[PDB]
């Protein structure tokens, strides 16, 4: 009689409890202020939908960032809107300072504030099993108040973590692919980046929760750890479940199947084959040894589980012995 129904196993009601216009971003009324008292620097890079840019507020002599938004579904960018309204102040979120738009083109911008990002290329050598341990707490502050909050980023990934390593600050961005939860809800299975897709997305199954950025934060996590980057390297959403199950195994990605009732698409038939399950420290050699432990193996192994369900909540995985070193 279809798949089988799932909700998350913690904060599965939050948005249920709350008001209306809490979560109904349809609805919620935009007010843009005006674009002139910002000036424009230098671009930071460029989305799909998107082009980020670097600004000062003239008002106060301050560095800001601007990301000008394609008008290409204004739900969208109500959505973003909403949740960056909500998630305000919360542990290692950015903050969204102002909206505005130009007055001629009448394109939307978001401001936010800056963040001093490390030169990326030359940190990874530079940073320790302490750096991870540390960063990887960060990011479960920020996941464990959006969860909190009723909120899935849905497209956990390097790129949309910011890191001013001077100053030991992190800050969780791009906030355009996040999604109020509402439990029972079926919801689009193309977010996410490829390599950072839950099998849930892959093998389209909707009813996912927040144990999808649980799924993400393992791809970095094993990425960081064993200076393989991606971990999963799929070469199309099809292959990326191949590349997940020669590590996980085709037994439990039948287990999981079978489980929630899941039709596995006929065009994965040819190419999943049969895969043992490995083990993590397979994944050890000289390069990665010295940010690899049995603790970082441990709690590793308990985010990358096929079973959204079987998967450490971000306040579990918070408390894991991988943290005791970190405050
Ligand atoms: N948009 C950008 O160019 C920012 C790119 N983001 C840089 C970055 C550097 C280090 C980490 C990290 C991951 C795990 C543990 C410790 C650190 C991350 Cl998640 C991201």
């Amino acid at each position: 009689s279809g798949p089988v129904p799932s909700r998350a196993r913690v904060y599965t009601d939050v948005n249920t409890h709350r008001p209306s216009e809490y979560w109904d971003y349809e609805s919620h009324v935009v007010e843009w202020g005006n674009q002139d008292d910002y000036q424009l620097v230098r671009k930071l890079g460029r989305g799909k939908y998107s082009e980020v840019f670097e600004a000062i507020n003239i008002t106060n002599n301050e560095k800001v960032v601007v990301k000008i938004l394609k008008p290409v579904k204004k739900k969208k960018i109500k959505r973003e809107i909403k949740i960056l309204e909500n998630l305000r102040g919360g542990p290692n979120i950015i903050t969204l300072a102002d909206i505005v738009k130009d007055p001629v083109s009448r394109t939307p911008a978001l401001v936010f504030e800056h963040v001093n990002n490390t030169d990326f290329k030359q940190l990874y050598q530079t940073l320790t099993d302490y750096d991870i341990r540390f960063y990887m707490y960060e990011i479960l502050k920020a996941l464990d108040y959006c969860h909190s909050m009723g909120i899935m980023h849905r497209d956990v990934k390097p790129h949309n973590v910011m890191i001013d390593h001077e100053h030991r600050k992190l800050r969780l961005i791009d906030w355009g692919l996040a999604e109020f939860y509402h439990p029972g809800q079926e919801y689009n299975v193309r977010v996410a980046s490829r390599y950072f897709k839950g099998p849930e997305l892959l093998v389209d199954y909707q009813m996912y929760d927040y144990s999808l950025d649980m799924w993400s934060l393992g791809c970095m996590l094993a990425s960081m750890i064993f200076r393989k980057e991606p971990f999963f390297h799929g070469h199309d959403n099809y292959d990326q479940l191949v590349r997940i199950a020669k590590v996980l195994g085709t037994e439990d990605l039948y287990d999981y199947i079978d489980k929630y009732n899941i039709e596995l698409d006929p065009r994965f038939n040819d190419i999943l084959g049969r895969h043992s399950r490995k083990r993590w420290e397979r994944f050890v050699h000289s390069e990665n040894q010295h940010l690899v432990s049995p603790e970082a193996l441990d709690f590793l192994d308990k985010l990358l589980r096929y079973d959204h369900q079987s998967r450490l909540t971000a306040r579990e995985a918070m408390e894991h012995p991988y943290f005791y070193t970190v405050v």
